[PDB]
């Protein structure tokens, strides 16, 4: 079995986990000066520090001043791709791009930033298709965003060239706050990590709401017929959110994987580590995800005794 949070690793926001030949790499906001941890484990239960991934003061990189946030990983044209943001010598937050031969690292920039606007960019997920096209997902940040006296942070798409260098075309809205259990009424809204999934030929946006630092950190879904929508909320949002007679609070920025069988999905999100003062201090956590019905949802969140990801 696993009771969550799972590893005990704390200190920590957004995880994300890449399966790799039978290995799992967990990837997470955590040496928010400097760069990014990497936890391994064969079973997404049993987790053991590997140390910094993508170093910023590893030689070969030097990019980003601090907030080092949410690296994700792929496996694509037969190495590993990182993008992560950090914020640059001029105060804004971009995305960069990082590769390495080893799910371990370390990874070196590639492209640092990987696109400027002169506005705050986060939360950078790459999706590729069944068709092999890839599409970049990432935040037009709260900080530098306000649209009629909201600061917002918007989730945009862009498919992406084939060596992943270049956003095509014009940046695409994907969503942004806009049912009610997002806080649609407060000064400072939310949609950001995204992380998307596809299932039955549809595809599916997860997603978080609210802010990170309240127990209200949720995670809703978006469905789309194309990976650059129209993008349409299920109705039913959120799909997981908080359980405070659990000591649960605020479980958010999630990403997906499978068990080590490959027959069950898996979200991986994280909760505040002292629920009674949430802040930044965030933990990992796994739970079942799967559709029925045409609906995505997660039995969780858990804090008890559950069964173990399924295995041979
Ligand atoms: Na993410």
């Amino acid at each position: 079995t696993y009771t969550n949070p799972v590893g005990g690793i704390t200190g920590i926001g957004d995880p994300y986990v890449l399966k790799h030949e039978s290995r799992y790499y967990l990837y997470a906001t955590s040496a928010i000066n400097r760069g990014f941890k990497v936890w391994e484990s064969p079973n997404l239960v049993d987790w053991e520090l590997k140390g910094l991934a993508l170093d910023s003061y590893y030689e070969k990189n030097g990019w980003g001043t601090e907030d080092f946030w949410a690296p994700e990983v792929i496996f694509y044209n037969n190495k590993f791709y990182m993008t992560y943001s950090a914020r640059d010598n001029d105060g804004h937050l971009k995305i960069a791009l990082a590769s390495s031969k080893s799910p371990l690292g370390p990874f070196k920039n590639i492209k640092a930033p990987l696109f400027d606007r002169g506005l705050s960019f986060i939360d950078a997920h790459i999706f590729i298709d069944q068709d092999g096209t890839p599409y970049i997902y990432y935040v037009k940040d709260c900080s530098e965003n306000i649209i009629n006296g909201i600061h917002i942070s918007q989730i945009y798409v862009q498919e992406m060239s084939q060596d992943l260098l270049e956003l095509k075309g014009d940046p695409v809205l994907a969503i942004q706050p806009s049912q009610d259990w997002e806080g649609i009424n407060d000064a400072w809204q939310w949609n950001e990590g995204p992380f998307v999934i596809k299932h039955e030929g549809k595809y599916y946006m997860m997603y978080s709401a609210n802010c990170y630092a309240s127990p209200d950190y949720s995670i809703g879904y978006a469905v789309a017929e194309t990976p650059l929508g129209p993008w349409i909320k299920y109705s039913g949002n959120p799909i997981l959110s908080k359980r405070m007679d659990k000591g649960i609070s605020g479980p958010g920025h999630n990403s997906v994987t499978v068990s080590p069988d490959g027959s069950e999905l898996f979200v991986v999100y994280h909760t505040h580590t002292y629920p009674d003062s949430p802040g930044g201090d965030r933990t990992v956590n796994i739970d079942r995800l799967y559709f029925e019905d045409g609906i995505l949802k997660v039995k969780g969140p858990t804090r008890s005794p559950q069964p173990g990801p399924r295995s041979n």
